[PDB]
């Protein structure tokens, strides 16, 4: 199935983000991302993908349809606002075995906070 994610300037978290920011699928699933406001975009997060992912960059602007096919979590970020805090988390299938490295990779303190945020809640 397909699942509608947003993408604003303001948000129930702040400025700069993806709505819902934690989105759970199963593979073969469906992920549209649309740009409500401009200036947004959705790029995989180097070494936050699992391990046989293709990674992917949307164009500023436009709608982009991601098709999620390998199971683990997948750490996206919008590429102009990342260091603002725009991420999300997509979870294909059940206990994401590379979840807790993403939790512990390097990342803006923003970000980090972010993130914590939606797995405790928005899980
Ligand atoms: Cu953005």
């Amino acid at each position: 199935e397909n699942i509608e994610v947003h993408m604003l300037n303001k948000g129930a978290e702040g400025a700069m983000v993806f709505e819902p920011a934690y989105i759970k699928a199963n593979p073969g699933d469906t992920v549209t991302f649309i740009p409500v406001d401009k200036g947004h975009n959705v790029e995989s997060i180097k070494d936050m993908i699992p391990e046989g992912a293709e990674k992917f960059k949307s164009k500023i602007n436009e709608n982009y349809v991601l098709t999620v096919t390998q199971p683990g979590a997948y750490l996206v970020k919008c590429t102009p606002h990342y260091a603002m805090g725009m991420i999300a988390l997509i979870a294909v299938g059940d206990s994401p075995a590379n979840l807790d490295q993403i939790v512990s990779a390097k990342k803006p303190k923003i970000v980090q906070e972010r993130l914590e945020k939606v797995i405790a809640s928005a899980k």
